[PDB]
């Protein structure tokens, strides 16, 4: 609020809606590459290139709402992120369990992970002045639960992701094959 004018107008709104479009974009530049498992050197450039857009964009909003100043809280509350943040949801998703399948993509995927990580922290730096009866608390599960899918079968990734460092080397995997640098014939990995 550019208070001592006449014509305010408001920055947050339209960082929001610009992140809006940047969404839209994305998730549909994916939905192109459906099907499709083979990502080209165009394909790589000009998706990390709005990768690295839309994390400037959050880590901008990550600055604007950095301070506990409950004006861009609700300016953010009642606006279109939650729109934008369910989109991402549903692209990463889909997009962490497409890259891994196949190697040559684990630039994409490791900046995919860097811009999910930026977008998690933006959206955790909206509750850092919390109420037992937020409107803000309401927005995010609200937000959740239209994206119930996407955000389990995040959850699902990361799980199956973490039980692997105690579940190897902790018993009997750092003893199976003790020669030296990493190798196994991936066999008694399955087994294992």
């Amino acid at each position: 609020t550019q208070t001592g004018n006449n014509t305010t107008v408001n920055i947050i709104i339209s960082t929001v809606d610009y992140l809006l479009r940047v969404q839209e974009s994305i998730s549909d530049f994916y939905w192109y590459y459906s099907g499709k498992d083979i990502i080209d050197e165009q394909g790589q450039r000009n998706f990390s290139k709005a990768i690295q857009v839309a994390k400037q964009v959050f880590n901008t909003l990550t600055e604007y709402i950095q301070g506990p100043c409950t004006g861009n809280q609700q300016s953010l509350a009642h606006s279109r992120l939650w729109d934008a943040v369910v989109g991402f949801l549903h692209v990463f998703a889909h997009m962490q369990m497409k890259l891994s399948q196949d190697s040559s993509q684990i630039e994409l995927l490791k900046e995919l992970m860097d811009l999910q990580k930026d977008m998690v922290v933006m959206l955790l730096s909206m509750l850092e002045g919390n109420v037992v009866n937020g409107t803000i608390g309401k927005q995010m599960v609200d937000m959740l639960v239209e994206s119930s899918n996407n955000v389990e079968m995040i959850l699902k990734f990361f799980d199956m992701f973490l039980k692997l460092k105690d579940l190897t080397s902790s018993d009997t995997f750092k003893e199976y094959d003790p020669d030296g640098k990493g190798v196994i014939s991936k066999r008694d990995f399955h087994k294992a």
